[PDB]
């Protein structure tokens, strides 16, 4: 039976799941941990036990306990992120997209979620594998890891809740694909590890990781790198946002025991309840629970390990969405709404750029307010909504990717870099939301491939072609067919720092993304701060 | 005798010049002071006794001692700036040229020479006033005042060696002018101060010096503003300066009496070939003997005078030049010269920062780099050489004078903005060099109505033009004919902030001068500094 799977943990039944005309096995909901609930709770995951018989892997599984938004109910533009499943503490589950026949040994992609490390779900419409595995031959796995303070809580020093658990449970899913993926006929010599946000940032963290480099061959970051400046924080910073928690739930905090014990007490919404609270800053693009730069999963500074080498050395493919920064100043700045215009008055424009920059000084923030401001025309209000984007944008992913791409070129084996500037015809967001965070996803996928989902023809061939890109680099490490006839996509080196965009026209080559504004972001402005 | 006018100070006999086809009166040479010689080096001015007989007035004077430019000897573009007469302590004297017949009461414009406060004359070529006299039938003079540290030594708390004689000297020439131009046929009600460079902050300066302010009606200044970052020092600068003039002398510098009588002692060029020697740093378009901050003079901090109001409140014009940076980088600074096109790299760039902004420390270097670098073409030597232009002139110029203007405005009666944007046909500078530092000046004067000086007759057209609104301001305090069919120089306000121009095409309205890059000098960077 193409259906059953024998794994070293024990066997699986899958499910004939239709695409496109055809059909494909899928195996959703294979556990590859231990459930973390009760005393497990904030520790390191565990393997999962092998089990007799045979596992019923033919429904999606729980989603992990995470924040839910309700800023827009009923809407599908932003409930399109939100959990569709059931949401609980097991839920450490992954899912192979196989084609059928069943292959021996071909490419396998893993997808790892973003969602600012506070929420995710590998179950989404938009991260349904079954297209991408179809049109491409690969086997598609999709993981999942804790999120919010149940994935990232950390008190540096207890082994109890030591930071970086997530991450811990992406490895664990990694660690069994290596072990198992071969029995799909997977290759587990030839595995790209893929993410959006903070899965590009999960990705990227991998890459550094020495403990993770060996499970994973290849990588592809979409909006995210390691280096963000919220996808990490120090073990200070984390142990004060875990006490101010404790704090908020009325905790015993005189140690780090009595504080996890009480924390574990909780039911899970009670954390999550008040996880918003911690924040040290009036920010936007700032999330609580997230990675500790701990001397062990990262074993110095990012920066270090970036300037020296510290990390796997293998190929890489990358890059950006155009409008990165209008999700989070609609949900999280004054003036911006879903149903205007969003024009920005240079007064929301100031406040906006505090939230955007919420750990620079004074000086800091008129150093953005001056390289963002049109003095010629300071009053225009598209031009100040537009400044904004590009603040939130440039700062929390292009930048940060951007030097990211620059220090690994250094060591690498190959850098593909892409910027993504379609707004596709049937988006639900308002127009001045422009190419949004997160919205390249439906075209990794083949969303547009689907006739009911009412995309143009000149979008399913947009949508082919970057599934055509992604699977051929996770196969060759060039996403480029040897010998093909169609307009080549460069290798982007430390000299011409070449580029593509993608979109339905014709591709275009280009050169230094945004490098006036990243000489800023990542030269200048930290110089400022670390001055003054 | 048209020729012969009777004064407070007694008798003076002028000269028929002849002047396009016509001719006109001058009186050269009158003097306005005592010799400020002996003991009297570094002294306040003293008003000239009244003599008996008839002074001849036949003749230009000499020049006040001052550094002389050998760097291209024999050049005329450098050597129209030196010196034309004999070099004497004994040099305050000034120029009339008074129109034929005789005037009753009319416009009188009083011309303040550049120079950096180091150099200068009254009897340059370019500074013939005839052509203006003639043409717009004002009565001109020129003035002179001393430069370097005859003018400008400042050991304040002495009595000996104050500072500020040199705009004493100007005042001075002021006060006669107040007193004696009505014998000429000049209105002393109606008399209009301007100055290029120097003599433009100098004009400025006399705005603000409430000593100053009811010797004059209207005033103009050009490519100069009383706040330039080279115009003034403070008075504990100006003693430090003075100091090492003494040490460079070897003088006994015990106590103030002591110097003073040292330098009493030295022939004048012994002063002038250490001057140089005494700036703090490394710079271009610093000079060493300037305007000190003296509390008398300037009551206050130039600034605070500003913000305040506390300046005369009547109608002024002025504006810059297009490149204000290019003759003290060609003098000052790595890569430029004279015979090439002075293709800059990106190494020459750097030194050239540091030699523009020297009292910056490496952040605020930083800063003025990002601001004028081209990232995505860093290395194009066309920039680079452009880039320093405008880094030297936005600083030095510019963006001074754009401050002045915005301050002023709020308080007084009609202020006039230009930009001078014409290169001339005739030009013996290299063309990498654009439109220089006090190359207005020969349109000014009316240089190209004159035959065989080569201008073209769009270029007269042009001297015409200007040489109009100049003497139409002097007169009425609005550049512009009334009820005249050509195009109008709009006021500039606070809020359009409007300027014209000036070139041989149809004149065009322009806004918001150099806005972008004003910010940065006037707002930013000051607070850069200020914080680190
Ligand atoms: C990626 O690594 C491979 C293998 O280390 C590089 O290929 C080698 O390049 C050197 C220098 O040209 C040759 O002498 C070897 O013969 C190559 N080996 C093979 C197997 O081809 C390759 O250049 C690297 N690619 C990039 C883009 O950095
Ligand atoms: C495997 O599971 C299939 C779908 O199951 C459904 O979800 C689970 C969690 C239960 O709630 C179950 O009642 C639902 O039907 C079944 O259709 C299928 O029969 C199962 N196969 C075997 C061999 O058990
Ligand atoms: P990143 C901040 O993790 O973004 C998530 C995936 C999204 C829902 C697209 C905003
Ligand atoms: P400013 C620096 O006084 O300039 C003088 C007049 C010139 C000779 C034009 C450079
Ligand atoms: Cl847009
Ligand atoms: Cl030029």
């Amino acid at each position: 039976s193409e259906l059953l799977v024998n794994t070293k943990s024990g066997k699986v039944m899958g499910t004939r799941v239709p695409v496109l005309s055809s059909h494909i096995s899928a195996f959703l909901g294979i556990p590859f941990a231990e459930p973390p609930v009760g005393n497990m709770r904030f520790r390191r995951p565990e393997p999962k036990k092998p089990w007799s018989g045979v596992w019923n892997a033919s429904t999606y599984p729980n989603n992990c306990q995470q924040y839910v938004d309700e800023q827009f109910p009923g809407f599908s533009g932003s409930e399109m992120w939100n959990p569709n499943r059931e949401m609980s503490e097991d839920c450490l589950y992954l899912n192979i997209w196989v084609p059928s026949p069943r292959p021996k040994s071909t490419t396998v992609m893993v997808w790892i979620y973003g969602g600012g490390f506070y929420s995710g779900s590998s179950t989404l419409d938009v991260y349904n594998g079954k297209y991408l595995a179809y049109t491409e031959e690969v086997v598609l796995v999709s993981l999942s890891y804790r999120v919010g303070a149940f994935g990232f809580l950390a008190l540096h020093g207890s082994q109890e809740a030591p930071g970086n658990v997530g991450l811990l449970d992406q490895r664990m899913a990694l660690q069994w694909v290596h072990d198992n993926i071969q029995f799909f006929g997977g290759d587990p010599k030839t595995v790209t590890i893929f993410g959006e946000s903070a899965g590009g940032a999960s990705v990227g963290m991998h890459i550094l990781s020495p403990g993770s480099r060996d499970l994973f061959r290849r990588a592809i970051l979409q909006s995210g790198s390691p280096n963000c400046p919220w996808a990490s924080v120090s073990v200070a910073e984390g142990r004060r946002r875990a006490v101010e928690l404790g704090r908020n739930l009325n905790c015993n905090l005189n140690s780090d025991e009595e504080l996890i014990h009480c924390l574990r007490e909780k039911k899970p919404q009670e954390l999550i309840d008040v996880e918003w609270n911690v924040l040290p800053f009036d920010s936007i693009f700032r999330f609580s629970f997230v990675p500790v730069i701990d001397g062990e999963f990262f074993p110095t500074s990012l920066e270090s390990m970036l300037n020296s080498g510290n990390f796997k050395k293998t190929q890489i493919l990358l890059g950006v969405n155009k409008d990165e920064g209008s999700f989070f100043l609609l949900y999280g700045a004054p003036g911006f709404s879903k149903d205007s215009e969003s024009k920005i008055s240079r007064e929301d424009f100031m406040s906006g750029v505090k939230l955007s920059v919420p750990h620079a000084n004074d000086l800091g923030l008129d150093a953005v307010t001056l390289q963002y401001t049109d003095w010629m025309d300071d009053n225009n209000g598209i031009k100040n909504r537009d400044g904004l984007d590009d603040i939130v944008g440039d700062h929390n992913v292009i930048c940060p990717l951007m030097h990211f791409v620059n220090k690994y070129t250094k060591f690498g084996n190959g850098t593909y870099l892409y910027f993504f500037n379609h707004r596709a015809s049937n988006l639900v967001w308002p127009e001045w939301m422009g190419v949004i965070h997160g919205y390249e996803i439906e075209f990794v996928f083949g969303l547009p491939l689907v006739k009911e989902l009412n995309y143009t023809a000149e979008e399913e061939a947009l949508s082919r072609r970057i599934m055509h890109y992604w699977a051929t680099f996770a196969k060759t490490g060039n996403p480029n067919e040897p010998h093909s006839q169609e307009s080549k996509w460069p290798l982007f080196t430390t000299k011409e720092q070449k580029f593509i965009d993608l979109n339905t026209e014709p591709m275009k080559v280009h050169q230094r993304l945004r490098v006036q504004m990243c000489v800023f972001w990542n030269q200048f402005l930290p110089k400022l701060l670390n001055a003054t």
